[PDB]
């Protein structure tokens, strides 16, 4: 532990929201969990936005790879293969 300086000044603290909310849905089975993401998924829509078509899809890139980067992982783990697939 040092601490010497961090750059952290968000627009309006939209990201670090983004990451709390998507940390608490991880909770969940799988009924309830993708619940939360459908509601930020939607919430956080462009096309519902009233005037926020940049605003809304920053956060939407964000919440998007927050999603599979999750979803991957904790789905992948330990399962004879390693996501090879030889079947299609």
């Amino acid at each position: 532990m040092h601490h010497h300086h961090h750059h952290l000044v968000p627009r309006g603290s939209i990201l670090k929201e983004v990451t709390s909310v998507v940390e608490q849905a991880w909770k969940l089975p799988e009924s309830e969990r993708k619940k939360i993401i459908r509601r930020l998924y939607l919430k956080w829509h462009p096309d519902k936005n009233p005037e926020n078509h940049d605003i809304a899809n920053e956060v939407f890139k964000h919440l998007q790879n927050e999603i599979n980067r999750l979803e991957k992982q904790a789905f992948l783990d330990q399962n004879a293969d390693r996501a090879s697939r030889r079947t299609f």
